């Protein structure tokens, strides 16, 4: 890590719970800058007593634009099939008025009730055919009871989300002191507080922010592709819009028998014969309907935490070339160390702190940064001071010294200096006067 | 836990899947929201 801040430790309650090793409990606020992407950012955790002191990096991985689903709906593929009982008249004895209440879920004239494969499709009576032609010989209409199904033999099932916004996110992975490694994606332009272990991460600079139309995501459960509309949603589906169906159960998403999900009224197209009734609908794809497109300062919060509690060389064996450029140069150490512990920056480096971890061996562990010209001097890495120095020419974006070509061009450059000021002075004296 | 202070309808976001809900949240922290000065 280039950018490097330490804790504020002056919140101090340790119980010495064990000599050897001390234990401690703490929390607070921090804020610190945002690294370039691709990058990790450190935190320095500090106690009274000297040993002993751990770290926790925070890695950032991308940047991009992504917005939080507020809600969430799933959509079947609506079909319209529709059935026809028709009784006629002192036959199914059915009122000469037809009664104007209708019990939509029950349906006693076939088979009492039960459960419908329709999600509360709608009842009626019709006009009546009566004599010889239709054959029961009784003069009076009869009246024709219809269903309607809202069906889905073989689904294809859409969840999608109405944000209607867009603001800045990255990508987060974080190292718990202890060693524990957690993802999670902070929409970080927002103060949205995600919650996991004992820490929790929030906003950071929206140094870049666009605008956008009122489009929203759809995808698709066997994950053909993904998808972008128009999107409308709300509570109810509103006329014309991409979702009609709007329902809350993906292991109920299959057939219709969740109440959760909403009809729209006359929706489904039944007309009625002489005879019996047909289907129809009016119903429209989620595809050619109102398709507009086709895909092809992070800063924290500190919870109660759980934080936990001798000789020891440097050892150096090379150095890199970098200088001014976004990375840095790397640099290796071979170190090695009694105890499991961690290092602490160099004084004269003058450049950038230090948070490096060892084990029990001799190893070697390369870190980033840059300067001008070598130093390397003071550092309080590990147990006891040691004052190490570093010699090597450092390498900067440069011109190219592999052909001198423009020494050439340099020697061309300085070409009749004298000459033309000689002219102009003898000719200074006529243009003045 | 005290009465007077008042929610908001579908603030909190919960989602279903096959077996478990899981949590999120549309809230917003009150910094870099809609802040338009900060006091020296």
């Amino acid at each position: 890590c280039d950018e490097m801040v330490h804790a504020d430790s002056k919140l101090v309650s340790c119980r010495q719970g064990s000599g050897n090793m001390k234990e401690c409990v703490t929390t607070g606020r921090a804020l610190l800058p945002a690294v370039n992407p691709g990058q990790e950012a450190c935190l320095h955790f500090t106690a009274p007593g000297s040993p002993d002191s751990k770290c926790l990096k925070i890695k950032v991985k991308r940047i991009n634009l992504k917005c939080k689903k507020s809600s969430s709906y799933f959509v079947p593929d609506a079909r319209s099939r529709c059935t026809s009982v028709r009784r006629c008249r002192w036959a199914g004895d059915c009122q000469s008025g037809c009664p104007p209440h209708f019990t939509s879920n029950s349906f006693s004239d076939d088979w009492a009730g039960k459960m419908d494969r329709a999600g509360l499709g709608f009842s009626g009576c019709s006009d009546g055919c009566g004599g010889a032609a239709c054959g029961c010989f009784n003069a009076a209409p009869s009246c024709i009871f219809w269903r309607k199904w809202v069906e889905n033999p073989h689904g294809i099932i859409w969840k999608v989300s109405p944000c209607a916004a867009w603001v800045p996110s990255a990508v987060i992975e974080l190292t718990m002191p202890s060693g524990e490694v957690r993802t999670f994606h902070p929409m970080s332009g927002i103060p949205t507080q995600v919650f996991k272990g004992v820490s929790v991460t929030y906003l950071g600079s929206d140094m870049e922010v666009s605008g956008l139309t009122d489009l929203c995501e759809i995808e698709e459960l066997k994950s053909k592709k993904l998808a972008l509309a128009p999107c409308n949603q709300a509570g109810m589906g509103v006329v014309g819009k991409v979702g009609e169906i709007q329902c809350s159960s993906e292991e109920s998403a299959r057939t219709i028998k969740k109440d959760g999900c909403i009809w729209n009224a006359d929706l489904v197209g039944i007309e009625l014969r002489v005879d019996d009734a047909v289907c129809y609908s009016k119903i429209t794809s989620v595809e050619a309907v109102a398709n507009y497109s086709a895909i092809p300062d992070i800063t924290a919060i500190r919870g109660s935490f759980s934080v936990n509690y001798a000789t020891c060389t440097g050892e150096v064996t090379n150095v890199s070339g970098c200088y001014s450029c976004m990375t840095g140069a790397k640099v290796s150490i071979k170190l090695h160390s009694s105890k499991n512990s961690t290092a602490h920056v160099r004084c004269k480096g003058d450049e950038t702190a230090f948070s490096v971890l060892e084990g029990v061996h001799s190893y070697t562990v390369s870190l980033s940064f840059d300067h001008a010209v070598v130093d390397e001097q003071c550092q309080l890495n590990c147990g006891g001071h040691e004052s190490q120095v570093t010699l090597k020419g450092n390498l900067i974006f440069l011109d190219v010294p592999k052909f001198v070509d423009g020494s050439y061009m340099q020697t061309y450059h300085s070409t009749v200096p004298t000459g033309a000021n000689i002219p102009s002075p003898t000719d200074w004296l006529n243009a003045l006067f």
